[PDB]
This record gives C-alpha cells, structure tokens and sequence, in this order.
C-alpha cells in the first residue's frame, strides 16, 4: 500500500499508543515493534506526498553519512543546519563534551559506517584506513558473495555512544540479495513517526538505490523495523490534517552514473523524477 | 505480526516461506527457501511463555545456554558438563580450525554472545579469564535503566560487535535486542539476521521469551510482548517435507511459566527458580 502504510502507522499511534514520557517530558503516544515495507522497484523511491519532504537535507546527510563525516559545520556550509542545534557550545557542554569543539558531533553514524572501532580525535582527523569499513565489506560481500546473511553496518557502537552528541536511532541496517534484487532492513530503536521517520525513510531508501548501483543489483524493497515508534503531543492535530491528504504515486530516482567508491557521490548524480508532494 | 496469533504465526510464516520463499544457497550450497524482514509478536501475558506445541522444544537446553549467556560464559565444556551438547561441534578442534583459531583450546568459543552481554569491549583471553568489572555491561545497565528511567529508548543489548567476530566460533545470529516498558509492562524485540525456520527459530523464541520474563520478575514488571524480527528467515531444502508433516498439527494452547523467585543477581538463577505448566508439545 506504499504511503498507506506510514499513513495507517500514525492512525495506529493516534488510535492505539500508549501515553509515555520522553527525556525532558514532553508526552508521546507510543507503540512498539511497527515495520513498514516499501518497494524500490521500478526505480520507485518512498519521499512521502502528504507532506512536502526536505530532499536536498536527505541528500546532503546521506552523502556526509557515506563519507564518514561528523562535522556538522560541513553540513552548514551546504546550507543544511538540521545538525547545527546539536553541535552547539551549550550542547555539547550538556553531554559533558567541554573540550569537543562547535559543530564536532563525535564519532556518529557515519564515523562507525566507515571507520568502526577507530580512535576518535576530532571530525577534522584522517581516518583513512582507520577503523572497520562496514560500507565497503558490504559492497565487496554484495559483489563476491551476495547469499551472504551477515552483510549488517551497524552504528551501535557501546564503546563510543558518551562521546557521541546523541546516541544513534537508525542504529542497524542488513542487506540481502534475492533474484538479483537488493533489499534494506533498518533497525531503528526510536522514531518520530512526524518527523524523523519520513526522513529516514527517504534516506534509507536512497542508499539502497546508491549501493545498488554500485554492484550491478537492481533495488528490491526497503524494511523499516521501529523500536519504540511516537507521535508527540505537540504534533497531533498537524498529523490528522495530513491524513486527510489523499497520497499521489511515489516519485521515481534517476541516477545519473556511479562513481567508483561510494562517498564520491554528489547530488548531482542522481535526482528525484515526478516529486508532486502536498503544499 | 498479531500478538494473539501465538503459535499460528509461526505456522504462517513456514507456509508463507515454504509457497514465496527463493531458492537461494547458503555457506556451503546445501539450498534454502528465503523471506526477508519477517516479524512475529508473541503475548507474554497471563504467565505465557511460547514454546511450540506443534513439536517438542528441549526446554532445558534453551534454559541451560540462556544463563550460561547471562553469565557471559563462552565455555562449551560448561554446558556439556550440564548435559547439554548443542555448542559441542563448533567448540571442536575440526571446527576452531576451519575458523583460524589453531591456538584456541578445544570448547572456547570466543567472546561469543553472553560475553558481549555483560562485558562489551574487553579484551578476550580465555573462556576461564576473570572478566569481573571488564567491558560494558549492557545487560546490568538494562536493569538499572529499567528500574530508575522505565520510558528510556535506549535499553540495547547487542552480541553485534564487528571487532570480536573474527575470535568468535561463529558470527552472533540473534544479535540485538531493545527493552520497552508501558503500563509496567516489559516487552523484547529482538533482531536477528538469519534465523532457520525449521530449527534454531523455535528456540529463539522461547529462549527470548524467557530471558524477558526472568528480567521482569528482577525489575518488579510484568511481561509483556516478545518481538522476533528477522533478517533472512529461511527453511533448509532438506527440512521442506518434515514441516509440510508439522503443519499438520493443531497447536495446543501455550504453556505458562511460573516463577518461584528471583536472586538478587540475574546471572544467580537456575533451572530450580523456576518451570514449565502445561506444556503439551506433539509426540
Ligand atoms: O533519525 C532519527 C533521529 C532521531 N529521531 C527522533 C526519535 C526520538 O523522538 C528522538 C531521539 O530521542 P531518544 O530516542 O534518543 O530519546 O528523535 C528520529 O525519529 N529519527
Ligand atoms: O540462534 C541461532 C543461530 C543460528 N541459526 C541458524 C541460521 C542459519 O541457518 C545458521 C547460521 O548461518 P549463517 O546465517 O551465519 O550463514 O544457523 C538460527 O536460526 N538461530
């Protein structure tokens, strides 16, 4: 059902969740366990139409997300400030991180896709070679051995969570190969089923197409499996209105060309066709 | 997946792979049918605890290798010792071998599952090391997060540490899994990325299930939803006509656990702590 599925999960949450308290307080409506399946085939991409979604954030994050990059004033200078809040003086001293400089996430998501169990300096540091490449693994294993039923890139890192800015949330993603046909499964432990989700979603479902491309496998479906899926209070009444919305088809991803490594990927390598989302 | 489907989901899901599943190979090329992303949520309510009906599950040995994780124990030969020889063959000489692990003494499986459970990040030596107070114990922090911050989105404990695999006998099947409470009640989901319908799927469960039930009973909560999802959920080709043979027999309701108490260290339970009613498995 495509859109259906994000769109009867928030009605599920609405209808079903439990109160539950957040950190700071602020009250969730929650469940635990959801999944939502998209298809990727036909060059399909899940970019929500209910609700206009931020591409060029999704993009941009991703691609910083592949480099290995933890530096959210690179992210900044693209004029993507989604990190920036984050990255603050009066955040990071918050977490405890008073030596850490403005904008050095630690080492997030990305640092542990590409560089897992190195040594953390800084996110102006050169990690080349450092760590464990889980990305690159998984690309090399999808070319040589696609049957294989360990192709996991994982973000949770016990090790390394106090000297990241946040914990990771899309902690765990495995890959698998079926009739030439890539699929993604994300674990996520906590999404924002009006916020964060979509977003999630759209970037996922973009790194399975990318890597795709990179190994000769066509895109299969993409799995998000949520830990403890919410709605905030404060998102309610905006959520109903956008149910009411009547979904228009998916949009379509056109790549371009491939590079030979997987972080030299720009943005204008690939680009979304028949985007009509709800303004 | 239906929390009230109980033993019926399981059913469903050796149809579902047995009619769409693809041929597909494994390690070897022994053959497989295989799904991906399948889940099965299992009540934990009214004491419930789902160990299949529709054939006998050696509970023991789910019960015996559960505390011998909670332990953090790598050893073989402990469990062997308890009459249990389920890790036997990839603790043998032949098999540390084949792994590159010709230094390794015969039953040390490396910083397996148990030990990544209560010591994420030490430094592994031995089976027989003192690991008292070394790496992270995700299991005990679990516990602790439980009792003081119930709402927390962060009670994970994973087997999952890319640094390790390489001393471990094999690589961690069910490899995370995430604590949540609502109403006090406290519900597991695990993600395991390849799980043998046919086989290791039941025990998963039930083992699981277990682990949830005895965390509760040690955090003053009730149980309440066992979550499995999968990554590659497959059948072997050489089990295809044993569970067409099990699919033919009407599951009986779940048995029930019953808990007599809980030590004041989960790694302090046995086998005596607690027991199965009413388990009526299919001869
Ligand atoms: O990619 C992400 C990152 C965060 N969140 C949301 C989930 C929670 O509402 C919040 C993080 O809070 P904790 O789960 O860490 O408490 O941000 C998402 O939905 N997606
Ligand atoms: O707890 C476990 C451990 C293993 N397996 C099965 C899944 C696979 O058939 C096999 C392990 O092989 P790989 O996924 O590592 O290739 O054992 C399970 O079902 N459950």
């Amino acid at each position: 059902e495509g859109e259906h599925q994000y769109l009867n999960l928030v009605r599920e949450i609405l209808e079903r969740g439990v109160k539950k308290d957040d950190r700071t307080g602020t009250g969730t409506l929650s469940i635990f366990g959801p999944q939502m399946r998209f298809s990727l085939r036909d060059d399909t991409i899940p970019v929500l139409t209910t609700k206009k979604i931020f591409w060029r954030g999704v993009v941009e994050e991703l691609l910083w997300f592949i480099r290995g990059n933890t530096d959210a004033k690179e992210l900044a200078k693209k004029k993507i400030h989604i990190w920036n809040a984050n990255g603050s003086r009066e955040f990071l001293d918050s977490r405890g991180l008073y030596d850490r400089a403005e904008g050095d996430l630690g080492p997030v998501y990305g640092f542990q896709w590409r560089h897992f169990g190195a040594e953390y300096d800084t996110c102006s540091s050169d990690y080349t070679g450092k760590g464990i490449d889980q990305l690159a693994n998984i690309l090399k294993t999808l070319r040589e051995n696609p049957d294989d039923r360990r192709m996991i890139m994982t973000a949770w890192n016990p090790m390394d969570l106090h000297l990241m800015a946040l914990p990771p949330c899309h902690m765990t993603a495995q890959f698998y190969v079926a009739n030439g046909e890539l699929s993604c499964q994300l674990y996520q432990r906590s999404g924002d089923v009006g916020l964060g989700v979509p977003f999630n979603i759209a970037s996922y479902s973009l790194l399975t197409h990318l890597m795709a491309s990179m190994v000769g496998l066509k895109p299969g479906e993409f799995i998000l499996t949520l830990g403890d899926a919410h709605i905030y209070n404060t998102h309610i009444e905006v959520l109903k209105k956008q149910l009411c919305r009547v979904p228009r088809p998916f949009p379509k991803l056109r790549i371009l060309m491939a590079p030979e490594k997987i972080e030299d990927f720009t943005i204008d390598m690939f680009y979304l066709e028949g985007y009509q989302p709800h303004s």
